[PDB]
């Protein structure tokens, strides 16, 4: 039938780049495709940059649903087979549904997006697409500071590295962001959850 | 050094024999491992003899404890996905104070719905493999666990915890994972459903 | 440490452009690379693959360089095997892409070693062009009609010759068998 | 059908691999059937999993078992270990099954204990679909491991030494390129020699 395949990782390892190359080998067969992107609610976003540059052509919908209406509606053509979604972690949990129904319905569903915010927890809903998904592909990067592969998104504000309590999205390249191994990744403010996890890294240090 | 590797996907895919498989190659480099494995109530070969532990904090309470040889610096944890959430900060911990922890679990319970608190681990391991069996109705890839008691399908409220094998669970494809009573979350979805049907 | 990673599949499989993002990751980390291609995007052509290690050795190369790219890598001869290890051997990686196979289907040149040399594989796939599954193999055509086995290899081209087709759809006339019960086989099928 | 093809170095659990995929069948009635080059009655990992296998001298000799009595009709899956030992001819026979609608699982060394390529693996890279090089864990400094290290009385095997050679712990080991070492390697380039010595020198 269809299915989900989802390419991840952090910043800087290439991702959107992966994407285009899935979709460009389907126009050598001729085989049609739709790339769909979020719209971030810029009234959420604490401050606005204004750029409009990209290297992938994408429909932008404001919620995951609305990429079904878009397939229901006049401005799709039937033939197509494959929907790509770029950036998805700025969609929330309806994404999956989404997806999921797509798949189970013909389609191939092609799907990138950042695996990690900046406090190296899950972004937004990929943790869940990662069971969903049928094939993944974890990009790696190159750490900044060490040149071992980089799974990490490191924001810096100023030089000094970014609290926990910080804004989720903040929308920026290098000027923001680099790409760190997990060693060289440091949240401040990280709390623990575990009881004994303190205990723990006390014990290690002796 | 430390990282976390993340072996998953349907029951019958031989998550086990891969962790197994993994931890084994350590043995010829006397490199020593130890595994864990949540309290849960063959072919040839030899089980991997693991720590049974009440909760993911007791893996960190038994590598502080005299019963800990600290030469151990590769961690197993099987059937994981019999945790809680807790267990992705043990596991992100042991990573990050030198430990290379090899996970296995299943990704999907019987509803075909993320496993316990399996889905942060896949953003949290440096290395996943997404293990496939094969669908026991056509031979495709499998990616999912289905339950049938009596011959029919489980239905999506019953017990998410249902200890069993071959009595009760398949590996199936997405085309043959069937959820009675499945609910639909957007408004949208039936709708869609119904409309791409007409051909 | 060195090591060699080698990207391969058919043609449209979208190799180079698999070569560059590997490349790209390098310079938002500060990570000087050099990439070389064989006589006939950026790179040294050479006319042989101990050359490379001529133009290394020689001052018109960054001392920075830690990472060596390495294009359409089946048109060089058997020697490039030597001197892929080698700089592995001395510290660089190595990151290479050619075609696995010809338009017979077999191996292209020298690549069948170095898929042994290797660290790390990663064989792309094309869309079959016949029936759009996972294709593994080009398929040349000159006017509609296959090319014949005993046809030469090299062929510099693009859609006009090649397409890219899974096994099924890959047929090559008056194709050889060595194996003295392979045809005893395939009429019992 | 089509091609697998599990690699690597001794010690990476090469048929540990190949006895997971096979396995898998069981479950959904899927019907395979392993050969073997050359326990004879089975393959069999070293944690003690194991699967019932024909052994046969050469790659003809599969089809031959293919198209004789004692095959069963219903065989998708066709496993072949050790493939190393075989010669050439087993290309022509792995695509041939492939053609005909058969996956082809197959394990093997990639490499002999000289580093080079061991028999005839080096083509099955090209015509195997699905490629998975299986690393062990180095014997010297636990990296990942890429190579087969054969010693004698504790020394490095020289270079000019038989490929041929059948043991486990007592002879071989796992280890990384770097600490891969073969007395009187040659060097096949006339400036790969030059090259070493200019680039060690590069260190001043
Ligand atoms: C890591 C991270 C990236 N981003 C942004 C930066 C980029 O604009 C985009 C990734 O392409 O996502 C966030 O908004 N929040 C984050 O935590
Ligand atoms: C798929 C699934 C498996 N299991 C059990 C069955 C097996 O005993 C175990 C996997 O080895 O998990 C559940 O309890 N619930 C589920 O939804
Ligand atoms: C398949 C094939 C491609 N090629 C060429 C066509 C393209 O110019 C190049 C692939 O980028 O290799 C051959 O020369 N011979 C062949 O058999
Ligand atoms: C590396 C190597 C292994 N072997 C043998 C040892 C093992 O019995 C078998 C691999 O399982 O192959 C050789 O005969 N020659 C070699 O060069
Ligand atoms: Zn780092
Ligand atoms: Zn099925
Ligand atoms: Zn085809
Ligand atoms: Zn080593």
């Amino acid at each position: 039938i269809g299915w989900i395949e989802f390419i991840t990782g952090p910043m800087f390892a290439g991702k959107t780049a992966e994407l285009i190359r899935r979709l460009h080998r389907l126009e050598y067969a001729d085989v049609k495709y739709l790339v769909f992107k979020p719209k971030i609610d810029t009234r959420s976003i604490r401050n606005i940059q204004s750029r409009t540059g990209t290297s992938l052509p994408s429909v932008e919908v404001e919620s995951a649903p609305e990429i079904l209406n878009y397939i229901m509606s006049n401005s799709f053509n039937d033939e197509t087979k494959v929907i790509g979604i770029d950036e998805v972690q700025f969609f929330d949990d309806r994404i999956c549904e989404v997806a999921n129904i797509l798949a189970e319905n013909g389609f191939v569903v092609i799907i990138s997006g950042l695996d990690k915010n900046f406090k190296g927890e899950p972004f937004g809903p990929i943790a869940k697409l990662f069971t969903y998904a049928d094939k993944i592909t974890k990009l790696t990067a190159i750490c900044n500071e060490c040149g071992a592969e980089a799974t990490h998104s490191l924001r810096k504000i100023d030089g000094k590295h970014a609290d926990y309590n910080d804004d989720i999205v903040k929308i920026g390249c290098q000027e923001f962001y680099s790409a760190v191994c997990r060693h060289h990744h440091k949240v401040p403010n990280r709390p623990y959850l575990n009881s004994n996890s303190e205990e723990f890294i006390k014990f290690f240090k002796n």
